[PDB]
C-alpha cells in the first residue's frame, strides 16, 4: 500500500473518471469520485469543486454512512455549491425518503473550521474552469517548551500539578489539496501555505509531451512541465501527483517522473491506482 | 466469466451497496450502482427504483457517454420518478457545465416500449418499500409458419407467425410477493429470472427480510414451482455473506431447482 511522509494514501484520481484522495488516518476523503467504498468510512470530505468526476459519489456517500449506523459525515464545500447542494439532498430524499443526514459546512477562500481539538482546515483559491477551491489540513498540537524539552516524566508530572504552563501551541500545514486547478495556485500570495504543507496532493493531468502545456491550461489544468518550472518554490517534504490523464499508462506515468531532476524527484510520488 | 443461458452477465449486487446488473449483448444495464465503468457502454438502462445504491451512478453515467461521444442513453424508471430524475439532471447540468444528454422514458407498469426491430421491454410490479418495478425484455421474431417449410407472399398470406418471447426479466428490490401477482406471469416465464434473494439462510428469518422489503432465498424454494424459468440468477445478496456461505446455500438447494440457480458474486 501507498504511504507518503507516514500516511497511508488510498482512493483513486482518474483524470477523466473520478477523483477520490483517501487519508484513512485522518478519516478524511479530498473529493468522492464514484464513492468508492473505502472512502464511506471516512468523516470528513472536501470537496474542491462540482464537476461529477469529484462530486458525483456525493449522495451515496452519505446514504451509506447512514446505512451502516455512522456518524454523519461533515462536508467541506466552496460557499457557491451550498444551494446547488441542498437542492441534491433534498431532491434525493424526495424519492428515495432516507434521512442523508450530515453536516454541510460552506468555506469562503481563506475560512476555517475547526475537526478536532487538534485538526483544523482552511480554503484556498485554485483556478479551473469552473467554482472551486483547496483545502490545506492543519494540525494543531501541544509542544514542550523549549525549557522543558530534556526533563523525566516525574518531573513533567509535577510540574502539571503546580499549574505550570508547560506547552506551547504548534500549528503546522500536514496535507494541502488543490483539486482541479492550474499552475498559477502556486504563484498566489495567499496560498504560501500551501508550498510549505508536509504532502502537497496536486494535479497534473499531463505529464509529457503528447500534450502542450497550453492545452493542460485550456480546461483548468496544469501540466507535470509547470510543477518543474516552479519547483524550486515547492518547500513540501512531499509531493503527491494526481488526477493523470486516462490516456496515460502507469509506465508512462513513471517514465515522466523519472525524468525529474534528482532532488526534486526524491520527493515525488504518484497515485497510479487504476492505471 | 458468468454467463447464463448463453448470455454474458457482468457487473455487481451488494445488498446495501450497489446494484448494476449489466447484459452487455443487449447494450442493458439493470440499475446503475455507482456507475461501474462497464455500465457506460450499455444504451439503455432499466431503473427498478430510487434507492441509492440502484440510483445513485446515474449522472454519471449519463455524463461518461458523452464525454465518449456514445449516443444519448435511454433510461427507464417508475413513471412516479418522473419529476424528480428530471430535476436531478437539471440540477447536475448547472453544476457541471454539462449537457448530460439522454432519452427519461417513464414506464407505467403494462407499458411496453420498442427497444429494437426484434425487442422490446414491460414493466411490471414489485412489493418495495417505496415505489419500484420490474423489467421483463422480450425478444420478437418473424419466423415462417411450419406449413411453408412466392405466390402466398404476392397473394397477401400471412406466411410468418410473430414470436413473443420473455427473455429476461429484472426485478430490483422487491418481497416475493411479486411471484403472487397474475399479471407477472410472464416474469415466471422468462428465459432468465433475476431476482434479488437479500438472505440465503436461516440465520434471517423469512420475515425479517420481508421487513425490509426484502426477499428470502427460501421463499423462492418454498415457490419454487411456481418458477418456469430457465436459469435463475440470484443477486443483492446481504454484504454480511461471504461467496462460500452463498455457494453452500445454493447447494442446499433440491436438485430440480439447484440446477437452475446462478448468483452474481462479484465482490464477494
Ligand atoms: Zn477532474
Ligand atoms: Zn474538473
Ligand atoms: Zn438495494
Ligand atoms: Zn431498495
Amino acid at each position: 500500500p501507498l504511504t507518503v511522509e507516514g500516511y497511508p494514501v488510498e482512493g483513486i484520481s482518474i483524470g477523466g473518471q473520478e477523483t477520490c484522495v483517501i487519508f484513512p488516518t485522518l478519516s478524511a476523503a479530498f473529493d468522492i469520485g464514484r464513492c468508492p467504498q473505502r472512502a464511506v468510512s471516512q468523516e470528513f470530505l472536501f470537496i474542491s469543486h462540482a464537476h461529477l468526476d469529484h462530486i458525483g459519489g456525493l449522495p451515496m456517500y452519505v446514504a451509506t454512512r447512514g446505512l451502516y449506523r455512522q456518524r454523519p459525515p461533515t462536508i467541506f464545500i466552496p460557499a457557491c455549491l451550498r444551494d446547488p447542494v441542498e437542492r441534491l439532498f433534498e431532491l434525493h430524499r424526495s424519492m428515495d425518503q432516507s434521512e442523508l443526514s450530515h453536516n454541510l459546512v460552506p468555506l469562503e477562500i481563506g475560512q476555517e473550521h475547526e475537526l478536532r481539538r487538534d485538526l483544523k482546515v482552511k480554503a484556498f483559491k485554485t483556478y479551473h474552469a469552473i467554482p472551486s477551491q483547496g483545502y490545506v489540513i492543519y494540525t494543531v498540537k501541544q509542544k514542550l517548551k523549549p525549557e522543558y524539552l530534556g526533563l523525566p516524566g516525574s518531573e513533567i508530572k509535577q510540574l502539571k500539578l503546580s499549574g505550570v504552563e508547560i506547552t506551547n501551541t504548534l500549528t503546522v500545514p500536514e496535507i494541502a489539496f488543490t483539486g482541479d486547478t492550474m499552475a498559477d495556485f502556486i504563484l498566489d500570495p495567499d496560498n504560501a501555505d500551501v508550498l510549505k504543507a508536509k504532502i502537497l496532493v496536486v494535479e497534473s493531468t499531463f505529464v509529457d509531451d503528447s500534450v502542450t502545456i497550453e492545452h493542460a491550461r485550456e480546461y483548468g489544468h496544469t501540466h507535470l512541465f509547470e510543477i518543474l518550472n516552479q519547483c524550486d518554490k515547492l518547500e513540501n517534504k512531499a509531493i503527491l501527483l494526481i488526477h493523470f490523464s486516462a490516456r496515460y499508462t502507469a509506465e508512462e506515468i513513471d517514465i515522466a517522473i523519472n525524468k525529474l531532476p534528482p532532488s526534486f524527484r526524491s520527493r515525488v510520488h504518484a497515485l497510479k491506482e487504476g492505471f
